[PDB]
């Protein structure tokens, strides 16, 4: 077993750095001096142009798709250091990379050739956006009995027609409320989207996953996909997510990603455990951040004493646990997305593995910030210190991709429940 | 022992609860247009109006010295009740009672009755402040052989001389910059303000507390008087607390408080003291705001389920810690007021009870707030919800009057490491 | 609203002190020296004639019914002086006190009368005991579908006939396994035992409690009523609460305690929520005394260096927060057990605040136990502190009297579910 | 970065495992029925026996002094498998190699040669204990204008006399109390012995180090080491780690371990941080004991109710709880082995990197002890389930090898108070 950095490594992580140093520090200026969400995300544009053209996107897709993507932990090692300085762009370059995702997955090289185009060119701005989170809620998405998603897909001769609601994805609009340039919409699969999900049928055998590009929407009528709204977030404020409505929405049945059913919650359930065990190195960025400049200041402020604060046990104390809590979480991170490149695991391993890397890192990020701004006290109150923003970006990864309480934990205890539930098989060996 | 409440207590959750629901419901729309911290406290001025012609900065001030106050439980409440809609107006309420709190304290009866007739008149917006923090902090204010308070006095014929800087107090420059009404100046007394504080006095035998008005300000030189900032805050985005610079500015004789020393420092102690035992009422006040948020939701919503969320064990095991973390709050609250109020108790066991309880509620509430957004799930991190503003502001009061890491905590340890210590002093008597 | 204690409050306090300490303290010695659970629970005996002797049985019974029970904070402060020196005897009263609560929460002067007696006497060493708990576990017992208790009586003639097992009732087989003096037996109420409880019927109409004595069990087949075994148990070593085997158990009519149904589940869910609130008090017991040996140590010794080692911040930390964890429960005992008290309030109202109690009480005293530990160091891991029999003792509360996880937090939770929930009800009333 | 595990480390494992299995799991119908520390350690002989005959104590030495050990992982491997199923032998395993290693980390072959042979050699039952622990404590040792150590040392002629009291280390009186095989004994030194340490002069600066063998102690008068009492520790009840008295104790001058100053402190703190590293394997084991009970448990009950208990939610939540604490302290192990194993590294890094560990496995496995019981609830409270002895052998850990809150977090204050600190340099590299 080892934990050596390779030069590639090595040389990812100083990329990110350099980026968000010289690029990203400088979003700031654009976006505060905007007055709404939206607004915000779009004073981001040209942050993501230069992410664009330094090969950023491209890093996102597997090599074998035409992308630069050299490992997963080359991944976490860019997300941390990303996340470290600037959530904003950082964010639409995950969010992208998660509407990738169901497409990367499938075996279906056509498909994966003409929608995943855009996005290793270097060129332009595309956005990607994985439509699966809905006003409603999705923590009971696959509950028998239960109503199941409310955006529902027909077939219609040679086509498929969507109707209801999204919230929450992120880029799912694009730069205009135009579209993001690949969405993938999940649907529960309806003949008539007027009755109940029948509480005899396994809601996962009626999964969909329809590609939605600007030109599906183009082609359909203005009041078919509608933009109802964009929700005022505590912190990534300058991400957009909107509220989207899809009434008798027109869709190819060639944009439908593969076969309705379990193959299709499939590639769903590995997008998400793949955002999973990755989140953990956003969270570990903006607790990292924090703790970094706790840190700093308790070395070098003596807070009107006669020694720098650092030297007082409760203080010491503090960013003690904050950094344990940072090592232990970028651990985690690193053995859950080599856990997840292991091709003799079986996904249940996998899948639990991702679900508590998610859980504890993001958790355990939230306490690191709070207790980095008790160390440093009152000043971590103020907006010349990090701490604002750092506390209100921390509180969104428990919550986001999949909220702890309500999917990870039981995607978790699902898992544990098996009768063949091998707890150790990711680290001692099936 | 007893927990009933009095018609009179009764009364005064119901004028609170009114006056809340009423009157400070509607600052919102106001101070959510301004674009800095000053003008969003300037916005709140009709509502701080509005609050004393309500009685409610005459019922900081005890009865005997022309105020309205019934007892430190009753004031419990109303924070409780005020604090659970909006800090806004509330948090100028408090402030101005913390800088009425060392003239009520003292006992010069001609100088109580001087200082605190505009409070007890119910006209006018008067503003009172404790002046005491500063940018170099002040948990070491009283470290001997440390720098000492950076603000500091020195007699010159019938004058005080005060240079230095403060930082925080809440009200300190008053509506318009031009000061409070009656702000209470923390001074360590100085002939030489170019020497360092003496490593052989003991600290508070230096502390002098200097009343200063408006009238004291406008007697005074242009720069000797000056605002350098105004601190954007995370959170009680509506309080003023600037950055204020004393440059050769001077006092009249009879605006000292008490006698230079020990009685001065024990003065400072004494408020701050009251104010920690009542912090935990406005820190239950927000906690519960999120707690019912969450409540309601959590029985109101099956987040595309087929029953209530409160029906999910997490989910009410999230509500359950958070109700006992409440309760055991407001317990401790009522606790340590009331033994502030017993007489036959020395002041070593009132001070240990209101340090426990300020370290107690604070910490709690922040935890509170953060299970109540966990167990609603991703709405919580949007602003239709309002559990992002009271994520800011609980994360202000572990910090603030006095944080729990460097000041109560200390402070609580200093009582307990006395030879003549009675744990159980306030409960089963001495 | 007032925290005085009154000079009856305070004599209860010096009262309970006295007895602890002149008596309680000698127990060790005694029961140190035995083989096992129910030899040291014998050699607790003498301990326990003289609780009674102190009036202690006695003040666990309402003064309307014959006991000198003062008030529930009176209860609270003397269990809290109890287990803050021994919990050895010191539990038997108060399992005791739980065996006795149905009885005295009944709606029958006569039951009363008849089965109190003893324990008002002020004379011998009677034991009572509640007896709920199952081997196959409890936390389910009112699920609607669920097997139920499978301790049941049928009616056969005049006579109730109980088939089935019981473990963990505190007392239950009294001092030579003839049987506590006084027994309340839940039981589901089922003609056929072999049949599965009706996944039809509420679970809760099926309850009925019947009393069984000494005698009782001397009226019947020696093989009608056998102790299996004795768990060795973690903490509380010297306590009693074996493996108790019904088969075929006559049981005459007029013992049957009320209406089987709503009725006895009523009593028995009071009897364990008062329960909820005043085990709290034994809690803090355990918990003040890991706090204070630790405090003590702190001010006095420097650990090879040049101050007490409570002039470290580390250390000053954890006792703080054992300190404001045991302000905190005795507060919220003492509120729970005035909230029991008071004749104004909904019964849910004073469920929830039992619940809260119990459930915050006992997880935070293994907290403030294990926090001394850590702050006195390795010392406090040798038998001659008191950190090891306190570490095994504490674990016990959030498990017992219905554990938090499988029942108190379960009960709590249906309580915030119903439409009129009223969270501040015992705090601010109603409508 | 890499996860796998070799053929080897695999085979350590199963070996571990096969040895925990079958021999280990004998050990408790022997010592359960000693009376106290000392016959419970050495009913503990013939375990002990068999772990050398199965190579596990020459596993202790690294190959290039004569030794078996592959690697500090193999060592992290082995420790968890042992420590989940008996502590019992496997703690005297462990302790031997703490005293062991001042020697393996010295820099002269010779006395290396000369004093491991009897722990490579794969006969006998041969002890070590590194004596550092005293009455008064340790955590202030090294303070400046302290009175340091009690146990000190000074040259009289050609040999050291020996003055002071150890209390703690384990074997550190061999099997029969007359002494371990070896023994490295740490002391201050003082030239009059009842004069206080100068407070001018750096602690540090004045540590010695003697090995003390059973000829040692036989070459002495019998007065000069004294057993003064065995400490009955909560958990880990088969272990012996005597209060001991030097009494002018004379000690050949060959027999000292370097020259006396800041390089046997050196040796003292590289190898108690080694310690504090591998400490987390053997919190691991116990903890996963716990989770693993827990958990079968929670799949085949259910508690009366219709589904197992591993359905409910709150049931769910701990156990998740748990293995995420094992999880994460395995990786910080297996993170912090590799830190100490890596050549181009700074010693404040590897420090660091090892007192982190320490103290996050060994808070974080008491807790995991208590969810597991917390969720098995009543049951997990009885001697017939491993809980009871779970508990009490997890509280050892926050608190031996140097208590987290006096030593290991003051340890890592230190370092992060430095100018030079590098964060993430066992993770990044240094700059
Ligand atoms: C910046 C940002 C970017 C995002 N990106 C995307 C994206 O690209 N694509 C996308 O689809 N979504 C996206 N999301 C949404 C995110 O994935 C959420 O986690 C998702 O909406 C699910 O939320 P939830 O876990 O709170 O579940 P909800 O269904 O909203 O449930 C909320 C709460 O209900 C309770 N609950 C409900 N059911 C249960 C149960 N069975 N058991 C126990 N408790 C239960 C839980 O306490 C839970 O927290 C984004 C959100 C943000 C803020
Ligand atoms: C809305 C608002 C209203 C306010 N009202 C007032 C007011 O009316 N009047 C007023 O004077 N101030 C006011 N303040 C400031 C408030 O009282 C702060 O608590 C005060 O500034 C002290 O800050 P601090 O506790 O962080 O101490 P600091 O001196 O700034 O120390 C900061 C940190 O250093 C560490 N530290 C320093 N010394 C030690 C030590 N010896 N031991 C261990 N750790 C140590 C601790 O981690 C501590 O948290 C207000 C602030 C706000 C935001
Ligand atoms: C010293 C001592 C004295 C005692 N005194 C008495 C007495 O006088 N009378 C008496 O009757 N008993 C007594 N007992 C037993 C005590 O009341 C126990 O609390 C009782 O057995 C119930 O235990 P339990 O809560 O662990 O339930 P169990 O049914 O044994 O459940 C065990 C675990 O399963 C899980 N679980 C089961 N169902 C659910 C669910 N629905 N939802 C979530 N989790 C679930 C929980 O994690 C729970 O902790 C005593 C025991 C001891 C050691
Ligand atoms: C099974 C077992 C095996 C052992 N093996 C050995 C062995 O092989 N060799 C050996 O030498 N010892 C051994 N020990 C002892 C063990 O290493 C202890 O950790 C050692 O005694 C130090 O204990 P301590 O950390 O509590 O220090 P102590 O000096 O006893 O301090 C105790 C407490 O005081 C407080 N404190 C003291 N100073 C400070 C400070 N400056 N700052 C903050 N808090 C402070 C802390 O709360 C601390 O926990 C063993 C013990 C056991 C039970
Ligand atoms: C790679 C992970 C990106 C996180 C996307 C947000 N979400 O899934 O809710
Ligand atoms: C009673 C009001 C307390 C508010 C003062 C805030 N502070 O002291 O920092
Ligand atoms: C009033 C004290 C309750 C005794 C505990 C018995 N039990 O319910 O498990
Ligand atoms: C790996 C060594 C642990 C055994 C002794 C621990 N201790 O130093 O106290």
């Amino acid at each position: 077993v080892d934990f050596k950095l390779s030069p590639s490594q090595l040389e990812a992580r100083r990329h990110a750095q350099a980026f968000a140093n010289t690029v990203l520090t400088k979003a700031s200026a654009e976006y505060s001096t905007q007055k709404d969400q939206l607004s915000r995300f779009q004073a981001t544009r040209p942050f993501y142009r230069e992410a664009v053209r330094h090969g950023l996107i491209k890093a996102q897709v597997p090599i074998p798709l035409g992308g630069t993507m050299e490992s997963l932990v080359h991944e976490s090692i860019i997300l941390e250091e990303l996340f470290a300085v600037e959530p904003a762009t950082s964010i639409t370059i995950v969010a992208t990379a998660l509407g990738l995702m169901p497409v990367i997955l499938c075996d279906s090289p056509s498909l994966q050739e003409k929608f995943l185009k855009p996005f290793i060119s270097g060129e332009g701005e595309p956005l990607a956006s994985l439509m699966h989170s809905e006003p409603n809620g999705t923590a009971n998405w696959l509950q028998k009995g239960g109503p199941g998603l409310q955006t529902t897909a027909r077939k219609v001769g040679n086509e498929w027609v969507i109707s209801g609601e999204k919230l929450w994805p992120s880029n799912s609009g694009g730069w205009d409320y135009k579209g993001a340039d690949l969405a993938c919409v999940v649907c529960r699969v309806s003949d008539d989207p007027s009755k109940p999900q029948d509480p005899n049928v396994d809601p996962a055998t009626q999964i969909a996953v329809l590609l939605v590009t600007r030109e599906t929407i183009a082609n359909n009528k203005k009041d078919a996909y509608q933009i109802l709204g964009e929700p005022e977030l505590a912190g990534h404020i300058t991400t957009s997510g909107p509220h989207t409505r899809f009434t008798e929405f027109h869709v190819p049945h060639e944009n439908l990603l593969c076969t309705p059913g379990l193959k299709a919650q499939g590639l769903v359930e590995t997008a998400f455990a793949m955002a999973a065990a990755l989140v953990g190195a956003m969270a570990i960025g903006t607790a990292r951040a924090a703790f970094e400049e706790a840190l700093v200041f308790a070395k070098s402020d003596t807070r009107g004493g006669s020694k720098h604060i650092i030297e007082h046990q409760s203080v010491a104390d503090k960013l003690i646990d904050c950094k344990i809590r940072l090592e232990t979480s970028r651990l985690l991170v690193w053995k859950a997305v080599t856990t997840l490149e292991d091709e003799a695991l079986e996904w249940k391993v996998k899948l639990e593995m991702a679900m508590q890397t998610k859980i504890y890192t993001t958790d355990v990020a939230v306490e690191c910030v709070i207790d980095a701004m008790k160390a440093v006290g009152m000043k971590s109150y103020a907006k010349d210190m990090s701490f604002p923003r750092l506390l209100n970006e921390v509180m969104c990864y428990p919550l986001f991709d999949g909220g702890n309480i309500g999917l990870r934990r039981r995607q978790m205890q699902r898992v544990m429940a098996l009768e063949d539930y091998e707890p150790w098989a990711a680290t001692y060996g099936s």
